[PDB]
């Protein structure tokens, strides 16, 4: 029989002090008027009681909203601790300025009046508040060292980090931002992306941090979509303190920013400057004048370096026009390429003639990444990714070219292949230039973006290779530790090339011989393995150990179980399970690889392509006033989102009860 | 410390013009009446002035939906400025009955009475509005290249943009094909 | 402490749901027509 019982006995109740609570329970404002000054009389009663569910006298008057209730109490000269903050929280207009105008508690100690305001976002309320002269602490730089800083959290880190968020949640308000700021759009960018810094450093503390950036992210996009006309856009866009706006938060990462559908368009005008049709036009007309264009790149090159002002000198600073010419002169380069590999006897041959068209293409490439970093910058040029694989493929037809030169000049004879070392110069540089061959191909695949169809498609596509190289770890140790373990078991048996039928040895012949001999041979015959190119008596000795054989071909089948069966099945589910949630935002992160894309071709510099490369008040007050009418805008259409909600209103009938009362009174 | 203050200031009020704006919020109808009468009499007061939450007397008694109220001003010769488009918009039938027999603004200039009865989809207000004599412009051709065309497009294409959104949004609406359309079905393909 | 605040906030959380309360006009008309009688 379990006794049930308290454990923790609070205060006693029930006395005159507890009849006055119940009574403004009640509400009856004779009855409370008249108790309270019967007990002021008597002068044996306080007001500091409080109720077994947690509630005072103040509080059940927060929670009913009653002001004439509320005045009589507060006129009692009851407690006053943490009511403004009560009042702000259950956010009641009428009460919140009864208050102003003049334990156990819910709130934590650090907490503001203003910083709560900030906290429920409420726009009459906040303004009220910060019409005094009332300001919020400075947290300070992710990484501060300072005494105060140390000291502070060595005392108590839990205060420390609470303090520091809530300070954040509080100044990341959109109505905090919309009041108190000469630059809303400037200051979310700033704080979104201070936000998200945040985020990483405050590991335990992340999801908070995540959506409050978010949500500035979504304020920006909500006050960019009040404006209402081209000349406001254009402004906006175009504030500087063109399109620096656009650049700033293009920088940021603004995706929600730059993907709205009336930067989109003022993006297409600007891009599609000379066609005004280009919208409805026939996609016959369309590749017949993408092809006409694309074939004269050479001639409208001539033209400009030759007249910069001229009917056709001024035709390639079009936007279109230069990406076009500039994809026309890399498949020409291409087809050079190709057209390469389509004597062979001599020893550091003269380049030919296709080698010499190819070499003004290379010098130009390099020509234009080396200026690109020096106007970029270093981290400009590796958040890119694909600068990688540029510098890659240069250093590649660099080293190639001085392999070439050397075997030309060292070398003078005739001699065959077949007697030829295998650290050639000359073998070297060929295997260079088939890599470098291979990653000017897969080049191509950066032009994937300017399509609708392929963009989504190559984004998901590179969101996933994340998760490729997160499984090629697990991959790797499994394939490392079965290496080992066949090496070991196997390296006894080692034989020479010579016994070998036709002299050769490894599985690259028709007699797969010595797979496991060596630590190389074991990873290369394990790697083969996963796509079925080795065969099943490479588990063999000529001596006959039917216990070692049989030790060798269990070891092969467990590691063929576990690499096909078991890890592949498991990769491919988490592409399902991360391609369902990638697919979701492929259309904002789409625009933002197009506009970036775009953007890359509106500035002067680099107007010719590669082959032919090597040879101030008033803006501001118009940006205010505009800022000011989009402000406006936003909170009303705010107000009426809240508005749209709690659509079943009451209190009319209440005050139009009270009024009809009156009157009959 | 965080200088907290107003960057964009309004207009001050709490003046005899606030005073009366807050009377009508109250909605009592003999205090509002006597309040309006004695500055009337007074003629000290304005009727343009504006809530801090972008409200106005006619705007408050719209969302209150107070009959009385809106005859008392309305007859009390308050500004009339898009009312019938609040009213609408508010969709209720009396206020916007009583509004048709008689600055900073939440509606599109392109934004037609007609038009926003068709956004919203309201049979009653619709055949109300629909009875008069009222008409809708024409959006042209898919790849119009006229000199019409071409000129609005290029002193503002936003608002082209969006008067041919907002023209084709009221003719797609369902009560508005039920009326004036003979054939519905083939009109809706 | 502990036990106070959760049970605090788990109040508060029943009384977030049901906004839309009453009885309270039916409590100021029956205190109203008392005041009448
Ligand atoms: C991403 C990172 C960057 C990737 C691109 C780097 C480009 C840089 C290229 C540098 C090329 C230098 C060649 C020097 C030759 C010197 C010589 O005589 O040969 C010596 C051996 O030489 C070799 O073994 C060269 C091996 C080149 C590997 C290239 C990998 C490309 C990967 C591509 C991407 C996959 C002779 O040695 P020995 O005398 O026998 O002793
Ligand atoms: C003896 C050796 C013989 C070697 C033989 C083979 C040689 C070639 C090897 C090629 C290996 C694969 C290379 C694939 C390159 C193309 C991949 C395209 C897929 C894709 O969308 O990836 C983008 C990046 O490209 C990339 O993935 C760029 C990677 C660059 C790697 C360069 C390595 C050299 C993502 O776009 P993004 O995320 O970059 O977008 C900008 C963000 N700011
Ligand atoms: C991290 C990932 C962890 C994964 C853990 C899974 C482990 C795999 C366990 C099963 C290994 C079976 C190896 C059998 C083997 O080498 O036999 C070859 C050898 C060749 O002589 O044959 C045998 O020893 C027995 C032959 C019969 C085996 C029947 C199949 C049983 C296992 C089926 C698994 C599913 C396919
Ligand atoms: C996977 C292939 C290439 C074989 C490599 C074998 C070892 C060199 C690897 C296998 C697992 C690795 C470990 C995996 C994870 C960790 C935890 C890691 O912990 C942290 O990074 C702590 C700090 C933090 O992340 O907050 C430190 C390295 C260590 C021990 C790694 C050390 C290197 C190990 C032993
Ligand atoms: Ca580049
Ligand atoms: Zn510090
Ligand atoms: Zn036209």
């Amino acid at each position: 029989r379990i006794p049930l019982q308290i454990v923790r006995a609070e205060t006693e109740l029930s006395a005159e002090e507890k009849a006055f609570l119940n009574a403004v329970e009640k509400g009856d404002y004779a009855t409370v008027k008249q108790a309270l000054q019967e007990a002021e009389i008597y002068y044996n009663v306080n007001i500091n009681c409080m109720d077994p569910l947690g509630r005072s006298a103040l509080l059940i008057a927060i929670e009913n909203e009653n002001l004439e209730i509320m005045e009589l109490l507060l006129n009692h000269s009851v407690y006053v601790g943490d009511a403004l903050l009560y009042a702000i929280r259950k956010e009641v207009v009428g009460a919140v300025e009864l208050l102003l105008s003049y334990q156990f508690s819910e709130f934590t100690p650090d907490i503001t009046p203003i910083m709560l305001a900030a906290h429920t976002n409420n726009y009459e309320i906040i303004k009220l508040l910060v019409q005094k002269r009332v300001t919020i602490p400075r947290p300070h730089q992710i990484r501060c060292n300072c005494v105060e800083c140390v000291s502070s959290s060595e005392v108590d880190s839990l205060r420390h980090s609470r303090s520091r968020l809530n300070i954040y949640k509080a100044l990341a308000s959109p109505s905090l931002i919309a009041l108190s700021s000469e630059d809303p759009i400037l200051t979310a960018f700033r704080l979104g992306w201070e936000l998200k810094e945040l985020s990483k450093v405050e590991n335990e503390f992340k999801a908070e941090y995540e959506e409050l950036s978010q949500q500035c992210k979504l304020f920006a996009k909500d006050l960019l979509d009040q404006a209402r006309s081209s000349r406001e856009l254009e402004i906006i866009l175009n504030h500087r303190d063109d399109l620096a706006k656009l650049k700033v938060a293009i920088k940021y990462h603004q995706k929600e920013f730059v993907a709205q559908p009336n930067c989109q368009q003022l993006l297409a005008t600007l891009w599609y400057d000379g066609f005004p049709g280009w919208r409805r036009k026939h996609w016959v007309v369309k590749l017949l004048t993408c092809m006409t264009i694309g074939f004269l790149f050479p001639m409208l090159s001539i033209a400009y370096l030759i007249s910069p002002r001229s009917n056709l000198g001024l035709f390639i600073k079009k936007p279109f026009i230069k990406f076009i010419c500039h994809t026309a002169s890399y498949l020409t380069f291409l087809f050079m390429l190709l057209l390469a590999s389509q004597d062979l006897h001599v020893q550091g041959p003269p380049p030919t003639v296709v080698e010499w068209m190819i070499l003004p293409w290379v010098l130009g490439f390099i020509w234009g990444e080396i200026k690109e970093m020096w106007d970029g910058g270093f981290t400009e040029y590796i958040h890119d990714w694909w600068n990688l694989m540029d510098f890659a493929m240069n250093s590649l037809y660099l080293a190639t070219i001085s392999l070439k030169i050397v075997a030309y000049v060292k070398y003078n004879g005739s001699r065959p292949r077949e007697e030829w070392e295998m650290w050639h110069p000359t073998l070297i540089a060929e295997a260079l230039f088939a890599i470098s061959n291979i990653l000017s191909s897969l080049r191509l695949i950066s032009l994937f973006t300017a399509n609708s169809h392929l963009g989504p498609l190559q984004i998901s596509l590179g969101r996933m290779l994340l998760d490729i190289l997160k499984f090629l770890f697990i991959y790797c140790l499994v394939l490392l530790a079965f290496a080992n373990g066949l090496n070991q078991l196997y390296f006894y048996y080692e034989t020479r090339a010579i016994d070998e039928p036709n002299n050769c040895k490894g599985i690259r012949c028709e007699k797969q011989n010595n797979a496991f001999s060596t630590l190389f041979e074991t990873l290369q015959s394990l790697f083969w393995s996963v796509f079925g190119l080795l065969n099943l008596y490479v588990t063999n000795v000529k001596a006959r150990h039917e216990f070692t054989e049989f030790v060798g071909a269990t070891m092969f089948g467990t590691y063929n179980v576990i690499s096909l069966v078991v890890l592949l099945n498991m990769l491919i589910a988490m592409m399902n399970n991360s391609y369902q949630l990638i697919a979701d935002h492929a259309d904002i992160e789409w625009k933002f690889a197009r506009t970036k894309l775009w953007m890359s071709y509106f500035d002067e510099g680099g107007t010719l392509p590669p082959p032919f490369n090597i040879i101030s008040l008033i803006q501001n007050q118009h940006y205010q006033e505009v800022i000011r009418n989009l402000v406006k805008r936003y909170v009303a259409a705010m107000i009426r989102n809240s508005k749209t909600h709690e659509g079943l209103t009451e209190e009319n009938f209440k005050e139009l009860k009270q009024d009809i009362s009156s009157f009959r009174y």
